[PDB]
């Protein structure tokens, strides 16, 4: 009942490719439940060993799990119903048989922007029955079939055997990190992600942090030990990693986009990530290395260095 959630988080500016490791872990570990709480975003990509591609803004990338039973969209979600229905249709083969999709009643429905909808939910206007999923489901049957009660949300988490939780955006984009106001509207930290998915703290088993060799901002400042090489590509920042390690405390790290650097380049970053971890009381080791955008391009660090 406890220690059964694996939480995937991005340790830099949100472009580390967390979707690749979510899909990879879902295929390897076969979680029965996959959960997230995304706000509108550019999409998270996973490509399997056969070349099928999923670009998701709403659904978790973990729906590729061979043991999938429950897909859960948390209270912190802010989503377009049109986009959700399109993503379900595109993966109807994975979602039609013995799979339950659950939308938390207090998830926010986007009016067919992100800020105004989140603000509308926070206003708590008693006569407004058009912002939270529980209320929209009373007149929009597209989501009435998936919206659950708070009690049903809790019971689905209790009934889950192994869960994959997928975090949002990235650590340095947090509302309360130093780049404010050039940041997102929430903190991008494990504690906020579990809060926004309604996951009790004892359920956390491990945190998998994702990083890139050259972080990208997709719009805000950068750390003093990095420089630029609408998208801005930066060199690796040790300070960024130290800050992310202290707060996020990952247990394992996936270092992606190693294919764009020389052997010295990506191996030096592997060692810097581990020095950053140790410097901030974190025992994380780099376990996975990404050398391309597909399942076939994820390698075990212990097998290549």
């Amino acid at each position: 009942h406890m220690e059964n959630v694996d939480l995937v988080i991005d340790l830099q500016f949100g472009s580390t490719g967390k979707g690749l490791i979510a899909g990879y872990l879902a295929e390897k570990n076969g979680y029965d439940t996959v959960i997230n709480a995304n706000m509108p975003n550019a999409g998270h990509t996973y490509i399997n060993a056969e070349g099928r591609k999923w670009m998701h803004k709403v659904l978790p990338n973990g729906i590729v799990s061979p043991n999938l039973k429950r897909v859960m969209l948390g209270a912190g979600s802010v989503f377009s119903i049109n986009r959700l229905m399109e993503e379900i249709e595109m993966s109807k083969d994975l979602l039609h048989d013995k799979v339950a999709i659950l939308i938390h009643p207090m998830a926010t429905v986007l009016d067919e922007g992100s800020m105004a909808a989140m603000v509308e939910k926070l206003q708590r206007d008693p006569t407004n029955n058009t912002i939270v999923a529980r209320d929209v489901a009373q007149y929009d049957g597209r989501i009435a079939q998936y919206v659950c009660t708070v009690e049903e949300w809790d019971m689905a988490l209790m009934a889950s055997e192994r869960i994959l939780a997928e975090g949002a955006q990235g650590f340095s984009l947090s509302l309360n990190q130093e780049f404010y106001p050039y940041c997102t509207s929430r903190d991008c930290t494990p504690a906020r992600f579990l809060a926004d998915m309604g996951i009790p703290l004892p359920m956390l088993n491990k945190v998998i942090g994702t990083a890139r060799c050259h972080p990208i901002r997709v719009s805000g400042g950068h750390y003093p030990d990095q420089e630029e090489l609408v998208r801005r590509v930066f060199s690796f920042s040790f300070i960024q990693m130290q800050k992310a390690m202290w707060t996020c405390q990952p247990d394992e790290v996936f270092l992606n986009f190693c294919n764009y650097l020389s052997p010295m380049g990506w191996q030096d970053i592997v060692h810097q990530i581990e020095v950053a971890a140790q410097s901030r009381y974190c025992d994380a080791e780099v376990k996975y290395l990404g050398f391309g955008p597909t399942f076939n391009d994820v390698e075990l660090r212990e097998d290549v260095m």
